């Protein structure tokens, strides 16, 4: 089965921890000329994104109405600009990654191979399926019907490692700037869980398919 490896249980703590440390070391080692230009504010913004920053940033990005945010809105906009700037200075990652999440059942029921999913927030992934799984275990209180999803993401563009600035974790994290587009290559719906193979695509290259907002579930105009 295409998702057998990720349906199976996890590798040992020792191995997962080692793989994450290896990925952190690789990430630091792959810092390039763009990295010399990373500012103090950029470094800090990214360092704290994984702990707390993502909660405000992603909320802002997914909000239907930010008119009410006041000073918080100016702050969130600044933070987002700062993290986006930093991300472009960090090393690219290409290969497979994973994302554990929740999705509206109403959206899941529409999805087919070839459809494109657009995430309005930043998109967090891990190179380690063990890490990704941890994020489909509980969700905040929610008024909609949500289902667990495990994404297997083929990354050929857009993903940058933040693991070289995440000293407190073993998360092997690869982050995407807002509005990342992912084309569905395979979907399996089994025993109340959903496994979705996706590939990164350039938004300007998407043609003659259906795009969906991954968070709201609403169609996104071609
Ligand atoms: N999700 C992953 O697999 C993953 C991978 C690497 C690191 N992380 C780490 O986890 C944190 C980021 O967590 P995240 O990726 O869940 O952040 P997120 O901002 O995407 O999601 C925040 C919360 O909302 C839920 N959510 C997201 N999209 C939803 C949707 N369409 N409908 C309903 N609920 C939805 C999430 O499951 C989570 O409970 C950071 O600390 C980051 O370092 C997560």
């Amino acid at each position: 089965g295409p998702f057998d490896a990720i349906k199976q249980p996890n590798r040992s703590e020792e191995e997962v921890t080692q793989l994450a440390e290896d990925f952190k070391d690789w990430s630091k080692a792959s810092n390039g000329w763009r990295y010399s230009f990373i500012t103090a504010n950029e470094k800090e913004a990214v360092e704290d994104f994984s702990i707390s920053g993502y909660q405000t940033a992603n909320d802002y990005l997914r909000a239907t109405d930010t008119s009410t945010w006041g000073v918080a809105g100016a702050d969130a906009r600044q933070y987002i600009r700062t993290v986006k700037s930093a991300l472009n200075k960090l090393p690219k990652y290409k290969g497979t990654a994973y994302r554990g999440t929740w999705v509206k059942l109403s959206l899941l029921n529409k999805l087919e191979e070839g459809d494109v999913l657009v995430e309005p927030a930043f998109t967090s992934t891990s190179t380690l399926p063990e890490v990704a799984k941890r994020f489909s275990v509980v969700h905040p209180n929610s008024p909609q019907r949500l289902k667990r999803v495990l994404f297997e993401v083929k990354i050929n563009q857009g993903g940058h490692t933040i693991a070289g600035l995440s000293e407190y974790s073993k998360e092997a994290e690869v982050l995407f700037a807002p509005n990342a587009h992912f084309r569905i290559t395979q979907i399996e719906r089994t025993s109340n869980h959903t496994y979705i193979g996706v590939e990164t695509v350039k938004a300007s290259a998407v043609k003659n398919t259906q795009k969906y907002n991954l968070y709201s579930g609403e169609e996104v105009e071609a």
